[PDB]
């Protein structure tokens, strides 16, 4: 395996890791996506909160791990209302615009950070309640102190699942994605399998959503024995091993898990660093360090130890003087002509991402390498 200078360098990295989530968590809980990166400064997603939340988990702060429950609970509560007035209108035949759908990015106080015609997206609430439920299991914590948030994550979800909407990337709103999908069956099974949630009026419905989702997967979202980026679709995505751990819609020994990640790792990972899609021109279409991260981590659950190593290894890598990992890095481009007009107009990658930060204390967790 490793020998004491790779353990130390690991070690270190888990160490900054934790350090870098906590100093940057907003007074109010949340955790933003990149301090200084121009783009995303001031703004929270439950995408990147969730899994970094998950990150901080296993590390073990539960104070961090809370506060940041605490405002998603909070925020969500807020918005009781507007959930009840979606269904509402749902019940009446009057489906709602995407512009009037719950948000993607949120304000360090709760508010909208943008307008959901511009990239509505349903995963980050599903990977919330899977955050929340699998946070709560780990630390022996009572789901009631986050029931009445988790309420109406999972009545938006009910309502709003096989809705088309943005991928991860926020991209191709008219499509269905398949590790969008994935996020929703991850909390609803989350929610309907816990046992201190088996009164919630909604618990037989998300086992039942749930299996609808498998069911849709099943028919338009399988391809040559792997899973694929959308509904309809030939290609992967990197995001789609999420869909095997930890989001469960195939578990690690399963044939399309197997063939999913063989696909990916042949369609998208060059010596360790995992691109998103073979499209992408954002910043040239680099290496994702979290990716490489959810890679190494489906790898280590399905027992290729090597392989989790070797990606943890590439992430370790990108580490920059500071120890700080960024989105992404260049030593292999998609599309090289697309990324001078990104560094233009946005600056050098966002650096630190938090969610960089959050997978690689998951991958490190996974292989036993945490102090
Ligand atoms: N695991």
């Amino acid at each position: 395996g490793l020998d004491s200078h790779e353990l130390a360098r690991l070690h270190e990295l888990a160490r900054h890791s934790h350090a870098v989530i906590t100093r940057h968590q907003d007074a109010g809980g949340a955790y933003p996506a990149a301090p200084t990166f121009s783009a995303y400064r001031g703004y929270a997603w439950l995408r990147d909160g969730s899994f970094t939340a998950e990150g901080i988990s296993r590390y073990g702060d539960v104070a961090s791990a809370g506060r940041f429950h605490d405002w998603v609970d909070g925020v969500l509560r807020r918005r009781r209302g507007q959930v009840d007035d979606l269904l509402a209108a749902v019940d009446r035949g009057e489906v709602p615009s995407n512009e009037g759908m719950l948000p993607t990015r949120f304000t360090f106080d709760g508010n909208d950070g943008s307008d959901p015609w511009w990239d509505f997206q349903t995963d980050g609430y599903g990977m919330w309640l899977w955050s929340v439920v699998t946070h709560a299991a780990r630390h022996g914590l009572d789901l009631e102190r986050w029931r009445a948030g988790i309420d109406v994550a999972v009545d938006y979800l009910l309502a709003f699942w096989d809705r088309p909407c943005y991928d991860w990337w926020e991209e191709h709103v008219e499509h269905r994605h398949v590790s969008t999908l994935g996020a929703i069956h991850g909390g609803l099974v989350a929610v309907g399998t816990c046992a201190a949630l088996r009164s919630a009026p909604w618990s037989a419905a998300t086992l039942q959503v749930a299996a609808r989702i498998r069911s849709l997967v099943s028919a338009e979202g399988v391809v040559d024995g792997h899973l694929v980026k959308w509904l309809g679709s030939s290609a992967v995505d990197g995001s789609l091993p999420a869909c095997v751990v930890p989001f469960g819609l195939v578990p690690p020994d399963d044939d399309v898990a197997a063939m999913t990640r063989a696909a990916v790792a042949k369609d998208l990972d060059v010596d360790g660093g995992v691109h998103r899609f073979a499209a992408d021109v954002f910043y040239g279409g680099g290496q994702w360090i979290l990716l490489s991260a959810l890679l190494g981590w489906n790898l280590a659950a399905a027992g290729d130890t090597a392989g989790a190593l070797r990606h943890l290894r590439w992430i370790a890598d990108q580490a920059d003087a500071d120890g700080d990992l960024p989105e992404q890095v260049p030593h292999h481009l998609l599309h090289p002509g697309s990324r001078a007009e990104w560094v233009a107009r946005w600056g050098t990658v966002a650096t630190p991402l938090l969610w960089s930060h959050g997978m690689y204390l998951i991958l490190a967790d996974e292989l036993g390498l945490l102090p």
